[PDB]
């Protein structure tokens, strides 16, 4: 599923995700958008052979098993596949241990590289929530 700008907005503040670890919902949209422009289905191949998966392209290498990821862990203890679910349950509950583990949202390149120390509240402006 592609999901609108507010659609998502209202999905992950029913999810807990408003102010998790001290990050405006602002943050979590804009971390959404540059790392898979809203689509669950999104999928990306790493040089090391990991692979990352869905709305927020959580990593094969630590979080969750694809079976093809020789020698990596499941932090997140699910398969790689419950990441791509039009339902963004899976993603949010894994993406609430990736930000608790002492790294916040540094963990997330496109969260560092475009929407760190930006206007992020500009990414829910509008919608009603
Ligand atoms: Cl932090
Ligand atoms: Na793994």
């Amino acid at each position: 599923k592609v999901f609108g700008r507010c659609e998502l907005a209202a999905a992950m503040k029913r999810h807990g995700l408003d102010n998790y670890r001290g990050y405006s919902l602002g943050n979590w949209v804009c971390a959404a958008k540059f790392e898979s422009n809203f689509n669950t289905q999104a999928t990306n191949r790493n040089t090391d052979g990991s692979t990352d998966y869905g709305i927020l392209q959580i990593n094969s290498r630590w979080w969750c098993n694809d079976g093809r990821t020789p020698g990596s862990r499941n932090l997140c203890n699910i398969p790689c596949s419950a990441l791509l679910s039009s339902d963004i349950t899976a993603s949010v509950n894994c993406a609430k241990k990736i930000v608790s583990d002492g790294n916040g949202m540094n963990a997330w390149v496109a969260w560092r590289n475009r929407c760190k120390g930006t206007d992020v509240q500009a990414w829910i402006r509008g919608c009603r929530l």
